[PDB]
């Protein structure tokens, strides 16, 4: 299984964004995140776990959370995030994704307004390791109202016991009754970024549900989509989305 130090050196954030941000999946993820945050889940603080170099998973969340903390294992990934946050020239063009979210939300606001709301919400950009009892290391944070994690845990966990432990580790960042939002690939053993291969833990819906209950959460809803990534990218059998609450 891919060692975590491989994410520091061999995960190219720009290439990842070019390759995936595939469109049918992105549309579905955006609809689900809009449903969760704008049509319910809210608070003062949301922690996004394994953010990578993406901002798409935060576009509807910034309407419901005063503060958003973005986290990842890779320093290169956080640097790419910060380029967009600081509106740098070499920052990735999220404008077609931003326009799509504005349409879903009833066309209340336009693209630049949406982007400014996200940039204002993101207060901290932090290093994280989901395999650690303290994922944020020595960095102190108030208990979060919500912990979000998109397409991370399958890639970060080498086996089912580590996956369950990672869910418990994420729980330590959550207030009692706090929400856990996870969206990830089903039965995927790898994913590609050009010629670079990355391992993935191939989990079915039953193993995901069991791990979440074992980790001390109650599931509110669980959705499975049949849509898989292109043959050239991965071997997944769809994706899942779940909303759970910490016991
Ligand atoms: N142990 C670990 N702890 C935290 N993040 C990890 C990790 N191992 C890998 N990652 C991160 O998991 C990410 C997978 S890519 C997912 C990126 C983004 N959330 C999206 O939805 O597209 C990478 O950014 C990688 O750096
Ligand atoms: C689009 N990003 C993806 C896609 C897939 C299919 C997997 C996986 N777990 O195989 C991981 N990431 C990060």
């Amino acid at each position: 299984f891919t060692s975590k130090d491989t994410y520091l050196s061999h995960f190219n954030p720009r290439d990842y964004l070019e390759k995936y941000y595939e469109s049918q999946i992105l549309k579905h993820l955006l609809k689900n995140l809009f449903k969760i945050f704008c049509l319910g889940v809210k608070g003062d603080l949301l922690i996004d776990i394994g953010s990578g170099p993406t901002i798409y998973q935060l576009l509807s969340a910034c309407e419901s959370f005063k503060e958003i903390v973005v986290t990842d294992y890779s320093d290169q990934n956080l640097q790419e995030l910060e380029k967009w946050l600081k509106a740098a020239p070499a920052a990735f063009d999220w404008s077609p994704v931003v326009t799509y979210v504005c349409d879903l939300e009833g066309n209340r606001v336009k693209g630049p307004e949406k982007e400014e709301k996200l940039r204002q919400a993101v207060k901290q950009v932090l290093k994280c390791d989901v395999t650690q009892s303290q994922p944020l290391g020595a960095v102190p944070l108030p208990p979060a109202d919500c912990v979000l994690s998109t397409l991370c845990l399958d890639a970060a966990c080498p086996d089912l016991p580590t996956y369950c432990r990672a869910l418990r580790n994420l729980g330590s960042l959550l207030k009692p009754g706090g929400f856990l939002v996870i969206m990830d690939a089903l039965k995927s053993s790898y994913y590609m970024i050009g010629e670079q291969k990355f391992s993935s833990l191939p989990l079915g819906r039953e193993a995901v549900e069991a791990a979440v209950k074992e980790a001390g959460y109650t599931i509110e809803w669980f959705e499975v989509i049949s849509q898989s990534y292109s043959s050239t990218m991965a071997n997944n059998e769809g994706l899942f989305s779940l909303v759970a609450r910490k016991l």
